RNA sequence: GGCCAGGUAGCUCAGUUGGUAGAGCACUGGACUGAAAAUCCAGGUGUCGGCGGUUCGAUUCCGCCCCUGGCCACC
């Protein structure tokens, strides 16, 4: 309907940015970004009115958001900076060529891909490339972004882009960038499935040393990250109904050697979930004694008592130990599964003494 | 969109090792009154947001959503 409305208003609208990329990569997304030559607000209002849905205008931003079905539509007026601006002037202000393309929703040329900067070629060559030499200097956050994309899509940085990125980091612009945008970019990164590869890129270009104060790389943490990858793969394979957010575990491994103060402060800035904070605080202190107790575990009910109250994350962190692995597994796919029939339970019931008795019966069954 | 609280009677508010729920003022009924109010006895004051899952058993553990407030990211 957008093409028709644009025709009636004598305008030109374009699907723009990441949405295009994802499409060419065969990935379908529910968030669609439009750039309009002319007033975007009125186009959005008319689209919303014709579909009979609510509209959310932002006149100062010159953008409007509306939702149709599961589609989230964002309409933005073309602008030459973050006189009317051409679509090209709006595309050239973006980060990377693969993000810089556009698909025309205008009726005459409809479907046509618009690529000024050679983003389709870079998409075909698996290349991450900035539009201009000052790109990373303009928005240091992009330093992370590039890596993320390279991590996600298994692309590589251009020679020029790699040089410029390294130069940007060397200028210390990572410290000059707003803390919020960087932290948010990292939050975006840990949601990736290829997040470990991104972390590798982080290590290579040494961006973590700038963002997290006191943080340094070593081999133990790295190997712990890969072992964590193995465990995460296995758990997300067999136990997949029980899945949680995995990237946070990697993050905990990274800051594991950091001071509790800096760790707590970073997890504070990251706005981490409660179970992340709890798992961190448990890892920093009680995890050691817990492991030493698991070493002293003989009967299965002791393992039960020591494990069952814990969260999934703590167990996954416990699986990092070779000797404890098969034990944790045995607890998972065997030990904690059991039940009792009617008459028996009825005899067991004849307060908290019922619970204690049930515990006695369970430890009687196990051992 | 991410996260943090908050969700407890009509309203304003506490409650952790899961094990049979509470206060201050409205609610009914009767004793009391010519009627009413007060007061006494008392007792509703509640699937402790909604829906699934784990558990013998979930306000509690977890997952998906609703509502409100605040930190933000809103290229
Ligand atoms: N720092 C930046 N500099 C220039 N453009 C940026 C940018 N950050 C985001 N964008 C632009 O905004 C558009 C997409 O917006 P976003 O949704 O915020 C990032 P994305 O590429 O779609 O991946 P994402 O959906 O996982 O966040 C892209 O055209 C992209 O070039
Ligand atoms: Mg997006």
């Amino acid at each position: 309907m957008v093409g028709q409305i644009a025709k009636e208003m004598g305008l030109r609208a374009y699907i723009v940015g990441g949405v295009v990329r994802d499409i060419l990569l065969g990935k379908e997304v529910w968030d669609v970004d439009f750039v309009v030559e002319g007033n975007a607000i009125e186009l959005a209002k008319e689209l919303a009115r014709r579909h009979g849905v609510n509209v959310h205008p932002f006149p100062e931003f010159g953008t409007a958001h509306l939702k149709i079905g599961k589609l989230k539509l964002e309409f933005a007026t073309a602008r030459r900076e973050t006189e009317p601006a051409s679509l090209k002037e709006d595309l050239i202000r973006r980060d990377f060529t693969i993000n810089a393309m556009a698909i025309s929703v205008n009726l005459e040329d409809y479907g046509t891909l618009i690529d000024y900067f050679g983003g389709l070629r870079d998409l075909k060559d698996k290349v991450i490339r900035v539009l201009h030499p000052v790109s990373f200097i303009e928005d240091p956050v992009r330093i992370l972004r590039a890596l993320r994309f390279a991590g996600r899509l298994n692309f590589k940085l251009s020679r020029s882009t790699e040089k410029l990125l390294k130069q940007a980091v060397n200028l210390g612009l990572l410290k000059e960038a707003p803390r919020g945008r960087l932290i948010n970019e990292i939050k975006l990164a840990l949601r990736e499935d290829r997040f470990l590869e991104i972390l590798e890129l982080y290590r290579k270009y040494r961006v973590l040393e700038e963002i997290i104060e006191g943080f340094q790389w070593n081999e133990k943490v790295l190997q712990k990250l890969y072992a964590l990858r193995k465990v995460v793969d296995w758990h997300a394979l067999e136990f997949s109904e029980e899945r949680i957010d995995y990237g946070w575990l990697y993050l905990l491994i990274l800051i594991s050697n950091l001071d509790y103060e800096r760790g707590k402060h970073f997890l504070e800035e990251m706005s981490a979930p409660s179970w992340v904070r709890e798992t961190y605080k448990f890892m920093k202190f009680k995890l050691g004694s817990l492991k030493e107790e698991l070493k002293k575990a003989k009967e299965n009910y002791e393992v039960y008592r020591l494990l069952k109250p814990l969260h999934t994350s703590v167990l996954l962190l416990l699986m990092l130990e070779e000797e404890l692995k098969e034990k944790i597994k045995l607890y998972l796919e065997k030990l904690r599964k059991v039940k009792l029939p009617k008459e028996k339970i009825e005899e067991l019931k004849k307060g908290k003494e019922l619970g204690e008795r049930i515990e006695e019966l369970k430890r009687e069954i196990m051992n």
